[PDB]
């Protein structure tokens, strides 16, 4: 290679703990030598953000808004047992959270598949791309106690001083109960409509949305009906084109149709198995542009320890990895990057084709020849598999230099 | 069959497409031959609700309430599609709600563990009771949509009116959107309890309850606060009797926790959409009890549809091969109940009997193409690695009627 390739402009976000580790080995080992950045780097790290008072994290969210490309390293969200591990000055915030809260958004979770690795139906040989809602939970839902007998009712008030609206959601005759709360603003559902258009045309896949509007009179009902006002007042031109079409349906039909289904949609359904380690969230935010990357697990602290004490660790990267191919593949999309679009691709095709070829970690071993029965040899550690995976990148790029 | 044994009073329901014709050939065969029932038989075939207006089903409900025991076959639940096949009149309401609306209680799922049948990854010895709320969720859930910007609120007034809370549940800024509210009484929490409690009372496992408390806290801090008292006031004695217990571990916990244990726990589970391990593949190997709280009146069905793929086959001469195993226990289990209410020894040994030889016929090797395509992936399955429909009912009639001579002897 004659020169490294211009990434162009990508916020970093470095965590904690095990995947802290894994973080510099793919920057080192599969991003840095072939791509140069005009890098971003915070360190979400929990003894800088309890240094920072948390003020690093609200800096990187500014900084996704900004630059439109963010991808991030598993964070500590901590508790009372980890303000003893750091003496913390206060019981942060999740990270992940406060991220979300700021840029706004839709979260959109893959598990990412090899042909010789088990699956939960056999036939989805591709991925399914679930994503629900956004800022990791509808924010709140005040929920109750009501001790004894009593009517609980919900109420509407109009700003506009026009009359109210009570609704009683039960008269209590005698007993106790338990009392609840849901809504959801219509903003956050033309947000939720255009992220989940977006990632169909972004994937070339079909978009299905699932709702319960058969019990729920006009609440499953507002989603599906701003849908349809949504996806034929924009994007059915464009779907036209790239094959895609979308639809709604029942989610219990969409539960079997799933099963029935061979892979290769994206499912938005309005509320883990899969080693753990091969799922990678995505937040598409509502404008198209700014996308932040992550992966869908956490900092690992057993295998940390175990890094910590000096023993051999095997963990596995492919989560993280594809944190940075999508993000890159994302900006690549943006500049019109048609030479990173291809790194981002030809990254996502070593691991995927490095598992395929029996090189793997000790969790990916264990999901063929069962715990009990993983040997030594059927697995490599954490670092012998990032080198796996560096030099068979290195052959693959060589390769398609024409 | 000199003086098969006397099976109770027992209510049958019928039902549609091929898993009808597994009905007929699991009484024919497998039933009958062995056992005596007073039959309270209900035709809930799709055009036979058509032609009673669904006076049928509310009939057959009524039965189970008044017999205690009722064994159902699968049934076709109307759309667009099967009101224009059949030229239906309405589109009728599922015989399921119909029922479950009348006797209440709750809903376990049981999967059937066969050795040589891949399920899940290995590790599971024994099953595993999924059980869930009891009325569904809907009745009284009050929901609405919001025209514009204003203040949605839920305020509790006790009828001591000594009081009164008033939660913001959210301030309408821009203007718009659906807005909602649910509840729960404790006697419908109390029923959970009990249902789940007899439920492990009824086999001999114990019993868990999976509650999410970064969510809904204060929702699900009454479950776990209406278990534990009821349990102690009335189930901890007999509990501690045999192996028994009753804990309560978490959602995130208890998912990690059963990816070791060797199975045989009753899972209550408070979440809303089921299939995790449970509905898992071949739909064709899990039950589905309703359970009322009395602990007396159940009714048993096979978990999975009326499976029309197959009897699509069947209507143009093919040979089908459909699993009965999931309608087969249906009648063990609604049996194995109705010998419990009457101390019937000798129905109870066979329903068990039932049990054993329909797992023992699978370990054997001889199955269906439904689990075969499992073992050997469903390409790789040769036409020899599986038996016809009949072929199986006729192996299960052929090795139960060694596995109840023998043990005669
Ligand atoms: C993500 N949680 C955060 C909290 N705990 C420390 C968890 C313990 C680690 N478990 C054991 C192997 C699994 C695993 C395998 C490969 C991976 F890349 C990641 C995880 C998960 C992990
Ligand atoms: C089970 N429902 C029935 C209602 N629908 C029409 C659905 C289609 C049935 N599919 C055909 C083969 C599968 C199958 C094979 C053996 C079985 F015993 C059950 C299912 C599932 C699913």
């Amino acid at each position: 290679m004659s020169k490294k390739i211009s990434g162009g402009s990508v916020v970093e976000m470095q965590g904690d703990e095990m995947t802290r580790i894994i973080w510099e080995l793919i920057k080192e080992k599969l991003i840095f030598p072939y791509v140069e950045l005009d890098l971003h780097s915070y360190d979400l790290g929990i003894e800088n953000r309890d240094a920072t008072n948390d003020q690093v994290t609200k800096d990187a969210a500014e900084a996704i808004k900004k630059h439109n490309v963010g991808v991030k390293c598993a964070t500590i969200t901590p508790d009372e047992k980890r303000v003893e591990e750091f003496k913390l000055k206060q019981m942060w915030k999740s990270p992940n959270g406060t991220i979300r809260n700021i840029l706004g958004g839709t979260v959109f979770r893959e598990a990412i598949i090899c042909k010789n690795i088990p699956r939960l139906v056999s036939g989805w040989v591709k991925p399914i791309i679930i994503g629900h809602h956004a800022y990791g939970d509808q924010y709140r839902a005040t929920d109750f106690v009501v001790p004894g007998p009593g009517k609980v009712e919900i109420t509407y008030t109009p700003s506009d001083g026009t009359q109210k609206v009570t609704y009683l959601v039960h008269n209590f005759e005698e007993g106790g109960g338990v009392a609840m709360g849901m809504y959801n603003q219509d903003k956050s559902i033309e947000d939720f409509a255009h992220s989940s258009f977006q990632m169909a045309l972004s994937k070339g896949w079909p978009l299905y949305l699932s709702t319960k509007n058969t019990i729920l009179k006009k609440y499953d009902g507002r989603f599906k009906d701003i849908f349809q006002e949504i996806y034929d007042k924009q994007y059915k031109s464009q779907f036209e084109a790239q094959k895609i079409w979308y639809e709604h349906r029942l989610i219990d039909d969409m539960v079997a149709q799933a099963m029935k289904s061979e892979g290769g949609f994206i499912w938005a359904c309005k509320n883990g198995y899969g080693s753990l380690g091969m799922m990678t969230s995505v937040l598409v935010c509502p404008d198209g542009k700014t996308v932040e990357a992550e992966a869908a697990h956490g900092t690992v602290t057993r295998h940390y320890r175990m890094y910590q004490k000096g023993q051999e660790t095997s963990t596995n990267p492919i989560a993280s990895i594809f944190a940075w191919t999508r993000g890159l593949a994302h900006r690549a999309k943006l500049d019109n990057n048609k030479e990173l679009a291809f790194f981002a691709n030809a990254l996502e095709e070593v691991s995927i084709e490095t598992i395929e070829a029996g090189f793997m970690t000790k969790d990916l071993a264990a999901c063929i020849k069962g715990l009990p029965n993983v040997q030594r040899s059927d697995y490599l550690n954490t670092f012998e598999f990032m080198d796996k995976l560096g030099e068979n990148l290195k052959i693959k790029l060589a390769q398609a230099k024409l």
